[PDB]
């Protein structure tokens, strides 16, 4: 695979956002992967609506969490609106998907990374942004303000974020994660999580559950 990939270098990653007052990480992560395969297949970076998935993705639970593959299923069946035509309110509303103008971004299906294995994950990352899970409940994670993150954390994953790159940095393997906690957190909104090698739940269960949208 390439030894280092950064989708931000590619123009495939939109600015860091903030969830505000809502458990919508599932939606923000599915959004970010969909922006990325979007820019990769079409050349156009656009920002898409997290609020469409909070209000319309009925299998997820709004502002009380959700599941990145369901969201990704949602986009494959229904496509998904411009963040500007269906703006983010940080609470669960009724689904307005029908009433919103602008172009729909559409995908065709969902890719499941075979979990618990480093190279499977990077093979996916080396092709596009991937939705992954992490255990975020640990103080070290919530107070993370930069460096290669090795824990401590457990594998009780509770938070969906987006793998937007991976690489080696003054010799450690990491994965480059876009969080949705604002640019105040971590390295201006990103985290570099230590790569466990081969077959592993990953640092902080980083390998336990990886999905991406398929398109074009
Ligand atoms: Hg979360």
């Amino acid at each position: 695979l390439p030894e280092n990939v950064d989708w931000r270098k590619k123009g495939a990653v939109t600015p860091v956002r903030h969830q505000g007052s809502c458990g919508s990480c599932w939606a923000f992560s599915a959004v970010a992967t969909v922006e990325g395969i979007n820019k990769i297949r079409t050349g156009k970076l656009v920002e898409l609506s997290e609020q469409e998935l909070v209000d319309c993705e009925r299998r997820s639970h709004g502002c009380k969490g959700g599941y990145p593959p369901y969201a990704l299923e949602y986009v494959a069946k229904n496509g998904i609106h411009l963040r500007s035509k269906y703006p983010y309110k940080a609470k669960q509303g009724t689904c307005r998907a029908k009433q919103v103008g602008g172009p729909i971004v559409k995908t065709s299906g969902v890719g499941r990374v075979q979990p618990n294995n480093e190279g499977n994950l990077l093979n996916a990352i080396a092709k596009q942004p991937v939705s992954v899970v992490v255990e975020s409940k640990g103080r070290p994670f919530q107070l993370y303000k930069g460096g290669i993150f090795e824990g401590p954390c457990g594998t009780k994953v509770d938070h969906a974020v987006t793998a937007v790159g991976y690489g080696k940095s003054g010799g450690k393997g990491y994965i480059l994660i876009k969080n949705s906690w604002g640019t105040a957190w971590g390295e201006k909104g990103y985290i570099r999580i230590k790569r466990a090698p081969g077959n592993s739940p990953g640092v902080c269960g980083l390998y336990k559950s990886s999905y991406y949208p398929t398109k074009n």
